[PDB]
């Protein structure tokens, strides 16, 4: 075919029931997800090729950073509480990995104050049971799926995205290979 398991996509042999439609993993200390967010705009690019009905959902990861990381799954949950990813997402990126100003759980407060949300208001969903769940269903999902990696992203809990297998010359073309193969496990 066209579209090869093995080659633009894996095939998880132990399914996960009832995960989110598109699924991502990221971490703020990953490079590659860096090049995704900033460079790339993958998830944008992806959405912009599903068909609509179908919800897009992206997590934070534990694994990377050691206890910042932890940190920063707990403020992705916060951010997503709150409905902000689209406001700290790229100082998070930058503060962790171009201008290393993020070190403690203070600076991570710190990118979401300059970017509006209030001290009270963010204080206070860092210790809400609404984040600690949400915190929860993030460790959930990588769980389900035996996560060692990222940037990843899943489809209807059977199909995991394999970058290696696309061309990486023009990185245009990346991306719509990258989404179109999206669309292709979506309606599989």
């Amino acid at each position: 075919a066209q579209y090869e398991d093995g080659k633009q996509y894996t095939t998880l042999e132990k399914p996960v029931a009832g995960a989110p439609q598109v699924l991502e993993f990221f971490s703020f200390f990953c490079p590659h997800c860096y090049q995704f967010e900033e460079v790339l705009h993958i998830s944008d690019n992806v959405k912009k090729k599903l068909p609509e009905g179908v919800k897009m959902t992206k997590y934070h990861v534990n694994f990377m950073g050691g206890d910042l990381g932890k940190d920063l799954t707990q403020a992705w949950a916060v951010a997503m509480a709150l409905g902000v990813e689209d406001k700290v997402t790229v100082p998070l990126f930058e503060g962790v990995q171009k201008t290393q100003t993020i070190r403690s759980a203070s600076d991570i407060r710190d990118v979401f104050i300059n970017a509006g949300i209030k001290g009270e208001e963010y204080d206070a969903a860092w210790n809400s049971f609404v984040v600690k769940s949400l915190v929860a269903q993030q460790e959930k999902a990588a769980a389900d799926v035996q996560l060692r990696g990222v940037p990843a992203m899943f489809v209807n809990g059977k199909y995991q995205l394999n970058p290696q297998g696309m061309d990486t010359s023009n990185m245009d073309v990346f991306v719509q290979q990258y989404a179109d193969t999206v669309k292709y496990l979506s309606e599989k």
